[PDB]
């Protein structure tokens, strides 16, 4: 995601 995991 966005700035982390996925």
């Amino acid at each position: 995601r966005r700035w982390f995991w996925r």
